[PDB]
């Protein structure tokens, strides 16, 4: 039993050592992962902000077109009426 | 003598604590890769949408020329009409 | 002649007026609905973070309880080994 | 006058167009907002569920400890008895 | 007369020597056997306590599976409502 | 020679008394071992049955776990379907 | 694109399932080898203990034989000692 | 249509992975238990092989001593026969 | 284990104590018996020497008595010879 | 403790051994002494017997003398008578 | 008778002379014998005294041996108990 | 004349006295040879007994060496045992 | 007448001479005989006195032999006691 | 011649008287010797018988002496046996 | 050693018995020779006394014969003396 | 066993010596008595042989005297015959 006790001490110490190494490698991995996550969050917000701003010029472009189509439609109505003096 | 049984008790508790640390690091990492991907996901969605809007405004700038041209054509017509 | 063309013009003016009026009402209700929702969202974000922080804090309580139990169990097994060795 | 009627149609057309863009943007924003709100309610419910789970775990563990502390003592007693021969 | 006595002391010395080996073998074997009995009773007690712990886990899971099953159906009712 | 006879017979009676005493002790131990073997055999059988019952119930634990997991996957999946339908 | 996210989880789940299966496979192989060694160690243990129990008889006989001779020496020395007088 | 198939895939894969992780977890717990038994088995075998070699040594020692005591007995008997 | 070896040791201590106590009592009775006997011996030696000295002294009394008788007998025979010669 | 029990057995063994030697020497001395005492009683009895024997011899001799002295005188008488013729 | 008387005187004188010679030779013999007797008595007492003294060292030698045998017996008991930790 | 009968009387008594002296010398000598022999006897007994004891102590001095050796052997054994 | 007388004196002288020799021979022989008678009576008296002295010696020895015989038996009884 | 005759007859008568007296004396002595011889013969016979009886009784004396001696030897021998048995 | 003392007295008693027997033997031989001389001396004594008693007769006759002659001389001288006168 | 034979030997030898010493003592007392008789015997024989030689001498003397007296008688008778 006194030789078996020391056998347990040696095994447990070696197992603690292995778990400690693994936690250390995981602690480094998580540190790197958080930095990357913060980097993507910032890049994600920038893309969403640029898209939200660009929505304004999409609408103006659409309103500009609508404005011209109505202009054409109205001018065609006037020509049709002027020609109708026959 | 009886230090051997104490060392095994104390070692068994420390290993137990480190294995809790390890397993909690593994769980947080799993959650951190999930969120990272949700983030890249939402970003690529915005990049793709914006790129599509860009191509839309560009096309519309061309198409506007043609409308501005048809317009003018029609003012001239009215003038030759009046 | 121009009477009818006038008639169709006046019909278009009225129709555009009713349709514009309807779309504006709809725009007003949406803007008000968004204000209520933003307020609601801010409230839900705050509750969600507090719960997650409280969950993160309690995880220590879980680990400590679990290690405490593990330590006692090792203590039981060890005492039993000491009984076994004393009997021999 | 037709000139004034026709410009009224023109001006109403544009103005309607612009309120419709405004309408559409608000709807799109309402939908994203509702979708965000849903994801936050889910995330909170899940945190609250896991927490109640952990709380029962801590409670079981605490009562288990109570029984184990009593077994420790009984075994100390036994060791002391054995020690006195 | 004296020789017969020296015989009997000799013979009893050996006979006692032999029974003492018999006794000490019985007592050793008894010690091993009480040791084994105890290990078996411990091992059974651990098996029983762990089983009972698992049984509580399964009883809980049965109640928790009812909550999950009920959430499932509410959600299907919601997809149905959305689909009309 | 008288005294030597006295010491000889003294050794005989003592050795007789000690052999007799050790023989009684051997007999009591022989009885104890028989009952103890019987007890050990019974306890081995009960231990094996408890471990067999534990080993079989492990399946019940796993199926309970998988059933829950399947249900949890189902909940989140139905929720994803709802979120997609709402954005249509 | 919800489809983009779905196929993304399908691929991840496939790689994750494959990795767990590899781990489960190695454990099953490891378990088979370990059971075999256990059966061999149990067989060797039972044979050693049986041989030990049998040999205990030889130890007892040997010790009792020596004890007999020692008593015989002591008895003879008493006999010579008495002859030296009467 | 294609979407419904993808989400069914994800669910089937989630449950199949779940089942394989339960299998893995149970294999790890078994292997640990088997490693423990194996240690206890070699332990007892080493202890038995150690006692046996110890007993072999005591037999041999008793044998060498018996050899030597047989001759002291022989000498002491001749002494006596000369005396008587 | 050590319990039994302890038990046999304590049995040996008690047995040696009773046996030592018995031998000492026997030693005391013998030492006292020797004192009485030495005293007795001294007395018998003294009486034996006095008797032998008294025997040695009385031997003269025997010799003198015997020679006295012998002298008278010679005197009788001589007187008878004188009577015989006177008658002749 | 076994160490103290075992030294107690050792010390009792030696001490018993020494009292037994003392016992045996006293017995041997008692026997020689009794054997001496016997030889002295015999020697005295024999001296006393021979003495009583001698005493009867002296007594017989003394009474014999008495009778012989009377025979001497009777013979003197006879010689005197013969002398006077 | 007067010639017979002188014959008795001569014979008795010669007989007295012979008895006197014999007593004289016996007186010398007894003197020598007493001296020898005293010499043997002294030598006898010296032997008995030397034997009585030597009895002490016989016993000590015997007690010394007993002491060593018990020592061996006790040491063998201790070894047997230390080896019994199996 | 009558001196002859007196001389025979007186001589007969003297011879008688010397023969008593002689016979008493013979008796004492017989007793003195008996005691002398008892003395030599007791002496030779002591010389023989002592000689036997001597040979005993000498043998025991040898045999003691062997016991002192077995002893030591066993102390070493215990030490290698502890 | 005178011659006859001288004859008778002569004859009587010789006859007396002869009877006187006869007498003196008888008286001498009587003296020897009284001498012998006395020696015989002395020798008988010595024999009788010595015999009587021997008879007392034997009577004493008879009583003394009883004491010795009694000591013998007591001593045999003592050997018997010692032998058990 | 007358006187010579007177002296002659005087010698005859005296010689006759003396012869007569001596003859009487011889006769008385002859009688005495006969009785004396008879007495002597009787006394010789009694003396021889006394000496014969003494000579025969000497045997009785010796046997008495040897009997005692044998008994004395027996006593000391039994005593030696007792002394040897006591030292065993 | 009581046996040593016993054989010691046996040997002494044998030598002492032998010496007494030699003495008894010489006395028996001496007695036989002495008896013979005694018988011879008795025979010579009786013959001398018998011859003496017989010769006493010759002595008496011789003396009486001489006495007769002396008386005869005295008587004759008386006869001559008387013849010388008447 | 051997001891019992030795002590019986000593006793038999003691009694046989005793008997021979009685024989010796009786022979010495006899020889002394025989020596005395022999002296008394030669004594009387010498006395008788001495008297006889004395008587022989007196006879011879008486014979020589008778011879001489016969012749004085012869002379005195012749004287008388001459006278008458």
């Amino acid at each position: 039993e006194m030789r078996e006790l020391r056998r347990q001490v040696d095994q447990l110490t070696n197992d603690k050592a292995r778990v400690e190494v693994e936690r250390d490698n995981l602690a480094e991995d998580i540190m790197r992962l958080r930095e990357k996550l913060q980097e993507e969050m910032l890049q994600r917000e920038e893309a969403e902000n640029t898209l939200q701003s660009f929505r304004q010029d999409v609408d103006n472009a659409s309103l500009a077109r609508l404005d011209l189509e109505r202009k054409v439609e109205s001018l065609q109505e006037e020509i049709a009426f002027l020609k109708k003096l026959h």
